[PDB]
């Protein structure tokens, strides 16, 4: 999967409007490799943690947590939340091949971020489809 | 190796009644306290459920999970997660730190609002921490 012209200009303004609702810090599109396809940080936010490691590490993720995804009965999980203390995070499928994070603090609350999450994962998702047919 | 807590005697049934009430009030299918080895430490599932997945390998599956995040964890400034939610079109599973060395893990379905798993699961979690700290 490759963003560039319009759809990535249209996944960028996703994710701007997304972070705008949520109060989220760090929005990113990512494949499941972990490659970084578009990616919007909150103004107000600190800069953020290196977001290649950050989208390495949760491609890993979402590849095994699928041995525990079978056992429940599904080819694996469609969202996880991982909520530390302070930070969390929020993952969705944008169809088929893609991931939305969103990192958040305490500052967003979690239903706006799932919310807006899940309609945000819709968007990026159609993007996605357009550009790879 | 043997577990990082055993539960037995009084500790034990309250843990078990804990797991049964949370089952009740949440509407999820199975409830269980494990280690961070992967070991069932007390488990109950609810009476109208069917026969659950193997239990050990689900425990070990979110135990092995439970060691994987602390690299992303640390990555976003924390030592580890305290709670995790994986939500399949129609399972789902709760994770939630009871105390240092153990979890509770509540598996559910559809019918198990998510709001009522997460508000139960935290106060479950909580009454586990102090029956394992002890
Ligand atoms: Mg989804
Ligand atoms: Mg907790």
């Amino acid at each position: 999967l490759v963003l560039y012209g319009a759809p990535y200009e249209r996944a960028v303004e996703v994710l701007e409007e997304t972070l705008r609702e949520t109060g989220a810090r760090y929005a990113l599109l990512i494949d499941r490799k972990g490659f970084v396809l578009a990616h919007k940080e909150a103004l107000w936010a600190p800069k953020p943690p290196p977001l290649d490691t950050l989208a390495t590490l949760v491609a890993s993720n979402a590849a095994a947590t699928q041995a525990l995804a079978k056992l429940l009965g599904e080819a694996r999980f469609q969202e996880e939340v991982h909520q530390g203390e302070r930070m969390g995070l929020y993952v969705d499928e944008a169809g088929e091949h893609a991931l939305l994070v969103l990192v958040f603090d305490e500052t967003a609350p979690l239903g706006k971020v799932k919310l807006h999450g899940k309609r945000a994962a819709e968007a990026l998702a159609r993007i996605a489809e357009e550009a790879l047919a």
